[PDB]
């Protein structure tokens, strides 16, 4: 039973602090949208006037924020505040650069500090099944394992610091591009008059096979409940995967690395988020009819 | 069962050795005496010329290298060929030209599948091939005791050409996926993230597929891949580059929008031109020509 200071607590943050408040942890929660904090109290968490308050009496602090500037500044405001030797999580999707940046800084105020970025969207965080990708010592994930247990359905250690949002990232820029070649498959089939179920049952069974088409199948049909089924509700919205994809070409233009398909498929992604950022990323399908 | 079997390269001539080795009657032909002669040491009778071969058979199987060859072979042996034979092309072939040939041969009173094939030499020899068929189930059935013994599985794919639609398919989608997980293994690696770390990651999550899990291209996670064994074939690149030549054909041939499995094939058609007998999984090595 730890005290744990929650600062960001939307679609992701909410859930995830309520299964902290399940798990016996007393939670001080801060989120400047006062909807959101008025959510988050509601199922437990005790809600602070400011950052700094929240952070004043934890042996943890949780960041879950949209990105690398308020997580940022977010850190400026309450380091100082906080009691020395407090664990910081930074779960927020972050770029690596901003990842180490913070992690540094967090350091230098004495502070440990992890990044451990999920994956399982909203529901996951819900039900507790988030994946936590972890950069940082081995050591200060060990002792942050009984905190984030009660949100998650694996934890896995990727590295030194900013190693769990390279991982993140790296998967995503995959992801994304099978995803885009999976509706690319299942188009030209149509167009050669090879059905979609049949499509499905071959690439499914044969070295194609991937969570693009056997969970997230772009078509409606094979797979009953994919977003193809639902009108493209999102599942994993063009809005989300684009942000990723803006991370994974902030990764290669930090590196210069190469990334040929990553590239163009962040191009296409950002192309369609402009006009379909609600719809489920599948819904790129649209893209390849006419 | 009386079998023809006209082309006796790598692929045919162990699986015409099967053939034989499961009771039937092999009589074949290739233009390479070397290939002739081998087949007739695992007791195919060879034929000076195919119309000969096809003669007295029941089963007459082409394995050519392309379209028109295929085209040629059929208006060269049909009038030869006694009612009702049942051909089985698994030549790896266009859909057009597929279904031209599947056209002719009927036209001639003949029965007829497309049944191209995946799994490679080692697979012919092992007698464990995917053969994608297409034509109709009942001809299938009757054609089922012949591809028994040369294959790991069958699958009906559709009508006439769905069996080249449906491995093209794949193999676009493959071949998009291996590169795709090349720009992983290098963004990782420049990022600091060790190449075990990210395997275990993408493997345990909506990344996962074959070009990973067993095609891995750094040494050490799948100690069986290609690249621990100096990129020694396993699917060479001549031979993908073969397959998203037929991609492109199809992409041509039907107005379809496939743009990350164009940028794919541009990739391995560049590659092909240093290193064509290298395994596909090798173009992690060619990033930086792009
Ligand atoms: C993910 C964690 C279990 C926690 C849970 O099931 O909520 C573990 O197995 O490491
Ligand atoms: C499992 C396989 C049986 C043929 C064989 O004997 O290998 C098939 O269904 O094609």
């Amino acid at each position: 039973m730890t005290t744990i200071a929650f600062l960001g607590l939307g679609n992701m943050g909410a859930p995830m602090s309520a299964n902290l408040v399940g798990a016996g942890h007393v939670v001080r929660g801060f989120d400047p949208a006062p909807t959101a904090a008025s959510g988050a109290a509601a199922h437990g968490v005790a809600v602070f006037r400011s950052a700094p308050e929240a952070v004043a009496e934890a042996d943890v602090v949780i960041t879950m924020l949209p990105t690398g500037e308020v997580v940022r500044r977010c850190y400026t405001d309450v380091l100082a505040a906080a009691r020395p030797a407090t664990l910081f999580i930074d779960s927020s999707t972050i770029s690596v650069t901003d990842a180490r940046e913070v992690h540094a800084l967090a350091e230098s105020h004495g502070m440990l500090q992890l990044d451990a970025p999920v994956s399982g969207g909203v529901k996951g965080a819900a039900a507790a099944t988030l994946a936590f990708m972890v950069g940082g010592d081995e050591s200060t994930l060990r002792r942050a394992r009984p905190v984030l247990e009660p949100m998650a359905g694996k934890i896995i250690h990727c590295g030194a610091a900013g190693a769990g949002q390279a991982a993140k990232v790296c998967n995503n820029m995959v992801l994304a591009v099978q995803q885009i070649a999976i509706a690319e498959a299942f188009v030209l089939a149509e167009k050669l008059g090879l059905s979609a179920q049949s499509l499905f049952d071959v690439i499914t069974g044969a070295t194609g096979n991937c969570w693009a088409v056997h969970t997230n199948c772009p078509v409606p049909g094979p797979v009953p409940t994919s977003p193809a089924n639902n009108d493209f509700k999102p599942g994993f919205s063009t809005a989300l995967m684009n942000k990723d994809l803006g991370l994974a070409m902030d990764a290669v233009a930090a590196t210069g690395a190469t990334a040929p398909l990553g590239s163009h498929a962040a191009d296409i992604y950002a192309k369609f988020a402009a006009d379909h950022a609600d719809l489920d990323f599948s819904a790129v399908i649209h893209t390849l009819r006419a």
